């Protein structure tokens, strides 16, 4: 649900997000959102963060994530995912 045009913008992470990228394998200093949300999601299978059914995204106070009223998402909330996105970035 998010347009190619905006899933191709080029964008440099902020420290934190920087940090979880690389902490999966990321290597680069600017990534494209897609690239960036890709590494979100590697982060997010491999310490599994999510629910049962992996429907939705549950991480706690003590990994990455938390440190990136506590916001609570859906998987297919593409938009609302991009906006907080959005916060730990600045475009290019
Ligand atoms: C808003 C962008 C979303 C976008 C996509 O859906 O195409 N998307 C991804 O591109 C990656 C791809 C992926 C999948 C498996 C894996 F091992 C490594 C990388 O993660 C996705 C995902 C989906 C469900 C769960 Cl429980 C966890 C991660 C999913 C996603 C990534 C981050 C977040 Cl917050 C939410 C959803």
């Amino acid at each position: 649900q998010i347009p190619a045009s905006e899933q191709e913008t080029l964008v440099r992470p902020k420290p934190l997000l920087l940090k979880l990228l690389k902490s999966v394998g990321a290597q680069k200093d600017t990534y494209t959102m897609k690239e960036v949300l890709f590494y979100l999601g590697q982060y997010i299978m491999t310490k599994r963060l999510y629910d049962e059914k992996q429907q939705h995204i549950v991480y706690c106070s003590n990994d990455l994530l938390g440190d990136l009223g506590v916001p609570s998402f859906s998987v297919k909330e593409h938009r609302k995912i991009y906006t907080m996105i959005y916060r730990n970035l600045v475009v290019v």
